[PDB]
Parts: structure tokens; sequence; C-alpha cells
């Protein structure tokens, strides 16, 4: 089978939104977690491989990334496309850098481009400085961000502290002027000596020029913006996701996450379908915690009714709050957590087809607790959420992160796909 | 001037909330934070002593207690109230057990007792076991606290694990009972050699047969509870918080909380009144900060409206999850605390009066720039957040933390509290 783009992504939510973006601009594609250990997948042009490599030490980033690479290389991938975040999530000491360079190595290629924006979420960048809505990274919430707040916007500066070459820009008029003039001033920087190229983008229709210039680079890095640019120089000659619509069969929904917009979502949906909320004191040990699966898996089971039982965890996560109201939210704990581990392994058993699921931590558990490995992306539901389709359990998943989604999100998941 | 009862209190929240149940149940107080440096307030019969002690190291906690202890001494204190928090806060380590037991040697006494319960906010305590609404201590949100995770429900081995001596229990039971029974059930616990004794209680009640039977205590130890307990001793033969009754002039919200109340809060109060929701690109520096403070303080001046000007940061607090929507909220930055900081000495200037502060550290941050010491504790706007009057400026404080109060909190602030 051909694989035209085989991307390796460093977090779970950014691989799901590239494969995403693949998907909605014509590119049937697999997402797989971790590094890969069986064969290309079936039925799709592009695969999109997973890793935690984000915030890890540098080493455990190259190791993964060339363990990719190398999977990626058997497939007879053609183009391979290292995603990182948005706003270049890093420090001084990796991973954009190290990884890249590795992969460079490992590809025989001297010259790569580095593009980060995606202007539908406000991700632009000019002159090789990076924008956050209408300000500087720098002066943006990224500033003080948890891992790796982000004190200086220039990308080159960026990626050479942390890298081991010099580092060039191509600006937006370049890009203005098209794809002759773009592909001249790439190749002069390149005889000039740098090794990376920063690549200016405010709006989609210079992602689509970068796309057009490097629809055979051999290796290209970024976010999601480029991909989308790259995929549809594919689509330009025709196209028609399918294969991660969604299956027939009884829905759940899991709700784990703690946060404003999980909360508005629980308390809409729980209006429309049987709800039942997840007693902490009854996941306090092994044995109580198996009994509660088993009961609250016979309770969406028996339930009949034409939207999707939901269990939420997020009147829980809200106790610590309750009771000293200094706090706010705390995550679901791993009691709860480990709950929706066997809740949903015994869901599946009993027939629940899809499992519409809200929280990073408990897409995870569900996602492992059911053995999914990886999926087919399908159609989006909202940005960066698509229906998926695991490859080897008949099992459809929606799996939202935090304070992604709308109000409704619950029921458009079920409403807006049926068949 | 007389002063009965002085509380020595762990937290700045509930220093604030004991001062208040005196206050609500007749005994006039005012509270100074850190260790006062002065002279007996004027008109009050109880003082209230904030220090920053639930967490940091045993020593600094038992020296601040101490130097605290000296002062109410030298006033002519009649009892003292060690307070902490109702759900036991503390590690092994300290600091409740530590401190009690340095009080009782200041104090020259060998029995206590510990009293947690506040019913009212779904604290009880049964046979010594402690209770957050339905659930033992440990089996509620209490078992994952941050700091100070709770896991064991039992507060005589929890105080003994922390403290030097034996500590026994009174039951409901006895309470139930009257005075006379629990008077002699204290004395036996201190003839078998006990230094400590956990009082029950289930409802106010109980506590008020507490207060009765320890009106005379040299120290007594507890949450909020006990004290409305002792205070009804004292309302029993005449009462009649008019001292914290908030001053004429113009009142002004300052937002700097996260949470999810605050930013109901802030969605509500902004239909009704000028807003300006504060610029983090106009506080990255010194010279900026000071600047966009001038700025914002004559905005708030200039305002004319019935209903007090609103400048809030908790848009600001909503940046990181607005670019990465798997985050939500991030607390206040350092660079608006600063602003707010600057904003508030300028505002007082100017002339305003009434500083209705939503958030923890901004409410910090607002006193220490009026250089506020301590205060007059005034009527509740909502629980645990009453109108409070400086000691030595002509300044009237309503300091709200995290997630207390209603929707309506900033309007409630002005409209039900006039002249």
């Amino acid at each position: 089978g051909m694989l035209k783009i085989g991307v390796i992504a460093d977090d779970f939510t950014g691989a799901t939104d590239i494969a995403s973006f693949l998907v909605e601009n014509g590119m049937p594609t697999v997402q797989i977690n971790d590094v890969p250990t069986g064969t290309q997948p079936e039925g799709c042009d592009a695969v999109v491989i997973s890793l935690k490599t984000r915030s890890c030490p540098a080493q455990e980033a190259i190791k993964q990334s060339l363990a990719a690479l190398v999977w990626l290389k058997k497939q007879g991938c053609q183009q391979v496309y290292f995603k990182y975040c948005s706003t270049f999530d890093s420090t001084a000491e990796g991973n954009i850098g190290p990884v890249t360079d590795a992969l460079m190595v490992a590809l025989d290629t001297s010259f790569t481009v580095i593009s980060p924006a995606l202007p539908v979420n406000g991700r632009t960048v000019y002159q090789g400085y990076l924008f956050v809505m209408n300000h500087l990274l720098a002066e943006s919430g990224m500033r003080h961000h948890p891992i790796n707040p982000m004190t200086d916007s220039y990308l080159p500066r960026l990626m050479e502290a942390q890298a081991q070459g010099r580092c060039g820009v191509i600006p937006a008029q370049t890009l203005d002027e098209g794809v002759a003039a773009t592909r001249a001033a790439l190749s002069r920087l390149q005889q000039e000596g740098y090794r990376y190229a920063v690549l200016d983008a405010l709006n989609e229709r210079h992602l689509e020029i970068q796309g057009e210039v490097l629809r055979d680079a051999p290796l290209v890095t970024g976010g999601s913006g480029l991909a989308m640019g790259l995929a549809r120089q594919w689509a330009k000659h025709g196209v028609s996701r399918s294969a991660g619509y969604p299956l027939s069969g009884r829905a759940v929904v899991l709700s784990g996450s703690c946060s404003q917009m999980t909360n508005q979502q629980v308390a809409f949906y729980r209006q429309h379908a049987p709800t039942r909320d997840v007693d902490v004191a009854r996941c306090l040990s092994s044995e109580t915690r198996e009994a509660y699966a088993e009961a609250l898996a016979q309770w969406v089971l028996s339930q009949d009714s034409e939207l999707a039982p939901m269990i939420s965890a997020t009147a829980s996560t809200q106790a610590l709050a309750a009771i000293q109201q200094q706090y706010g939210a705390t995550e679901a704990s791993h009691a709860v957590e480990a709950l929706f581990s066997l809740l949903a392994a015994r869901l599946a058993e009993g027939g629940i087809t899809r499992f519409i699921v809200a929280g990073g931590e408990t897409s995870g558990v569900v996602t492992q607790s059911l053995g999914i490995t990886g999926f087919h992306i399908g159609p989006c539901i909202s940005p960066g959420v698509p229906w998926v389709n695991a490859l080897h359990a008949p099992v459809s998943l929606a799996l939202k992160s935090g304070n992604f989604g709308d109000e409704s999100f619950f029921i458009r998941a079920q409403r807006e796909f049926q068949v």
C-alpha cells in the first residue's frame, strides 16, 4: 500500500489534530499510538504515529522518534513529517531541535523547514516571529506555561538554542511572490549554509503555497497547518474519511474531565439522557471497584433511551472545592480512572460499540482498557475531535480533551452521525 | 479594654471565618494580620490574630504562635483559642500538635480540647471520627488534598501522631446528657492522664453545650464551630458589628481570581456596571505597569454610574486555556498582581473608599498595598465574607476567596449595605 506522508507527532492530542486535518483535506489516515509493531494498516495514505516525546529527556525523544522512522521507512514512506506544537513548545534542552537533527541525519538530508503556523487557531508567523492571536508568543499566555514557558518569540533563536545548525526565514512577502520565488529563496538559504528555514504564514493561502513548494521534501516539520497544505496538493487530482465513520450499535458517554467546558457539557447532556454520577466512596478499593464497575455497566446496558447513558465523574471532580471553597476543580483521581478502566472493558463485552469520552487521562485509560492501539480517523464532531474506529476491535471512539467542544458536544456526537 | 477571647488562627481565610462567627453571635472583633505590633485596638471584645502557620515548618509555627500569645497576654486576654482548619489540615509533622503543646506549656495548662466540627458546613464529629458531609474524612475529597492529604479519620490518632500526649473523646451522647455530665467526663479524662480531648458535634446545639462547658477554659482549640458556642455564652446577658459596617464613598470591584464562581460573578456584574479587562500585554514591565495603573485608576475615577466599576483580570486568567484547550484556568500572574498593587494605592489616593476584591492573592496584595494591618469585622455579605473596616486608613474591604459567594455577590456587597 502507498504511504505518502508519515507523521511523527510529539503528543496525542496533536497527533489526532494533524490526522484530522489530513482527513478533512482528502487523505485517509490511521493514527497509531506508540511505535508501531505491526504492518502498514489498510485503508489509508497517511499514518500518524503518536509518541510522548514533547517533554521527556531528549535522548528518549530521539530514540522513540528514530524507532518510528525505522518503521515508516520499512513501510515505504515517501515523506516524513515531524509534528510538534504550534506554539513551539520546547525548552533549550529540546525536544524539537534534538529530534529534528536526528531525523535529518537518519534521512541523510541537510536542510529542512520549520512551519508552526495554524492561522485558523490564531497562530501566525511573520519574519520568523511567532504570534499567538494578536500578540507575540512571549507576550501571550505561553509566557508562563507550566512546563515550557516561552519568553522569546523569534523562532530561529528558539531553534538555534536547541539545535546544532543555523536557522533562516522565508518571509510572507516571498510566499506572496509564489512558488518559484519561494523555492529560489529556499535554495539560497541552503547554499548559504542554513540547516533549517522557518516559513511564514498569516493565512491559509500561505500554507497552500508551502504545501505546493514542499510536496517532495523528504522531511518537513511544523504543526498541523503545513499538513493541510500538503494534503491539498494531493487533493488536487481527486479525493473521496469513510473508514472512521462510526459503527452501528449502542453508545455510552464516559466523562472524567474536571474542566469548565466538560462541566457545561455534562450539565447540558444530563437533561436529555439517563445519567449516573460516579461515587468515590465506592472506588476506594479493588473489590469495591470491581463490583461497582459491574453494577454501572449493568446499569448502562439495561437503559433504554434514545441517547446514550452517561457516567460522569465531574461531580466528584468538584469535591475538594465543595468543602474548602478557596480551591476549584481537582482532576479525576487515580481511583476513578481505575473504575473507568474496568467499566469500559465490561461495556465493550456487553456490546457497547461507541464510546464518547471526555478527558485526556480518561481517553487514555479507556483506550488502553479496550486494548486499542490505533485507529482510522473519521469526521469531525468539533475541531480537534473526530470520530475514530479501532483497527482491531469493532469499536468507535470520540475522545475529547479538557476544553474542546461546545455545550452540546455529547448530543452532536450522536445526532449528527447516524447509520 | 477587656479582651475575652484571643484567637490564634493558622491562616487568613479561617481567621476571618472565625471572626465573622464571633461578630454574628454578638462579640465585636478585630482581626490583625501577623503578630501584632501595636496595642489592643479599641472597639472589640475578641481579637483574631492571623498567621501563615498551617503548612510552614513546625518551628516557625511554634515561634509565630508564641509571639502571638505573648502579645495577647500583654493585653490581658482571658481565653486563648487556637483556630485551625475544620478538616484538621495537618500532617504527622504538624502543625496542630506542635503548636497546641507549645501553647499549653506557655499557659502552664495540662489538658485542652480539640473541637473541629462546623455542622452548618458539613463537618461533624462522632466518637472522635471526623466526617465531611456524608463520609469519613479519609473517604472524602480531603483524601488527595494537594498539601495535606488526610488518609485517617480518627482525630485522636491524627493528633497523637503529631503531638506528645494521649488524646481522649467526649461522645455526642455525653453532650446530650448535658453540662454536668460533660464536665464530669472531661475531669475524668484528665485524671486518667489524657492531655487532650476531642469533642463530638453533630449539630449546633452540641456546640452550644461545649461553649457552655468551656466558658472559662484557659485554652481551647478547634475550628469556627466552638467559637460560635463560646460567643453565645457571652451573648446570654445581652449584645448590640457596627464598627465594621462599611463607610461612605465610592466603591470599586477588583477581580483577580480565576475560579468558576468568580467567573460567574464577573460575567454577571459586567452587565450592570462599567468594566474593564486587564490587558496582560500592558503589565509586562514596571514602566508599563505604572502608566497602566494610572490610566486604569483615572478610568475608574472618571466613571459615573450607580454601581462600582470593575477591573477584572479573569479574562487574562483564561488565556493559556484559549490557545491549548486541554488546559483550563491558570491563576493571576505575578505581573497582574503587581498591577493590582499599584492600582489599589492610586484608587485610595483618589478617594475610592470601598474595595470589593475577588481572589486570595489579590486580597493580599490589595491589603498590603493600602498598608492595612488589621480591621474591624462587620456584617456578612455571604458566608465567610464580611465587610471589614481598616483600623488606620478610612477604607472598607470585602475580600472574597476563590469559590465563596453567589452569582450576584458584587451587587449584593453594594445594594444590601447602603449608608
